[PDB]
């Protein structure tokens, strides 16, 4: 029903919109690294998230480094399984080339172009798909102008050869925080969005105002990853400031995906250790973070 209602997504003056120009706000979950916690990504768990949480988007976080796709490309099958599940379930799906320790997106540019050529040929005709070409560029010598924009300028045409219209989300500097630099030197492709990521126990008003700057320049922003914890993961969850951010995103209709769907023992994890991989979770199988995120997604779901 989600993709059935909205169909093809596009950007209109910085806003994510459906095929009739109506605002669309996607809320869902991100997987943790598919090379570590791939058992939580399957048709049953995505159905349970769709039906019980009300998600309308699922993000497949394909790490490149850290035992991910570069060393073992069999993780692509997990990405495929997620995409095909999303298509069956009628929800949107984000294919995320999850760089992090490989902080400059150009480190694996050739591989990224090959990977996105393959994904876009297989799935380009479905409106469900969203590409995220560089999770979190980071480092003082990784900038929008020198490193990230030019990367996007090479990868985007590769996807566009096969898929002329699906949304492409492009990471920004400082772990996808530097949306204002990107907004002052935007890509030309009309269906692009810039990533903005945050952690409720670490980031506040200063980054909120930076996001407002970017939006004021006409740039579209997709909060493709955010955590309820501190970036450090100490002190537990910070749901007070997480709720300020929730309202911030709602005021501006920003789409988001929470990090992350795993049973790992870290505050941002949505599930408790031992939680069922195929969903159907009791309330005891959800962490404090998961309980809160589920509530945020349910209360806006139809
Ligand atoms: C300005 O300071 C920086 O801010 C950034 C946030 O804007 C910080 O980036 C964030 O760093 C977090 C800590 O690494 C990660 S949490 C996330 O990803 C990490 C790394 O993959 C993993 S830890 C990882 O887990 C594996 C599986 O259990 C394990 O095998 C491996 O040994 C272990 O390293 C964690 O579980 C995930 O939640 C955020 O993704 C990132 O945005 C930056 O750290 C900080 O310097
Ligand atoms: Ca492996
Ligand atoms: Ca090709
Ligand atoms: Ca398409
Ligand atoms: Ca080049």
């Amino acid at each position: 029903s989600v993709v059935e209602e909205h169909g093809q997504l596009s950007i209109s003056n910085g806003e994510l919109v459906n095929e009739r120009g109506e605002q669309v706000q996607l809320k869902g979950m991100s997987s943790h690294g598919l090379q570590w916690y791939g058992q939580f990504v399957n048709y049953e768990s995505m159905k349970w998230l769709r039906d019980d949480w009300g998600i309308n988007v699922f993000r497949a976080a394909m790490y490149t480094s850290s035992g991910g796709y570069i060393d073992d490309p069999s993780v692509k099958e997990k990405v495929k399984e997620a995409v095909e599940a999303a298509i069956d379930l009628d929800i949107y799906v984000i294919i995320d080339w999850h760089i992090l320790s490989d902080n400059d997106p150009n480190i694996y540019k050739e591989e990224a172009k090959d990977f996105f050529d393959e994904m876009s040929e297989l799935y380009g005709d479905y409106p469900n798909v969203i590409y995220e070409i560089a999770n979190e560029p980071n480092g003082s010598d990784v900038t929008w102008g020198n490193q990230i924009k030019p990367y996007a300028e090479e990868v985007i045409p590769i996807i566009r050869n096969n898929d002329p219209n699906n949304i492409i989300i492009v990471g920004t500097g400082t772990w996808s925080q530097d949306v204002h630099h990107a907004a002052d030197n935007q890509l030309a492709d009309p269906n692009v969005m810039y990533a903005f990521h945050f952690y409720a126990g670490t980031h506040g008003q200063n980054l909120r105002d930076q996001v407002d700057y970017a939006l004021d320049q006409g740039a579209a922003i997709f909060v493709s990853e955010w955590g309820t914890s501190a970036a450090t993961g100490d002190g537990g969850v910070f749901l007070d400031e997480a709720q300020v951010w929730i309202d911030f995103m709602d005021e501006r209709n920003l789409s988001w995906a929470n990090w992350s769907l795993t049973h790992k023992d870290e505050s941002s994890a949505a599930l408790m250790p031992g939680a069922n991989p195929t969903g159907g979770w009791t309330e005891a199988e959800l962490s404090p973070s998961g309980t809160f995120v589920r509530e945020k997604i349910r209360e806006s779901a139809s």
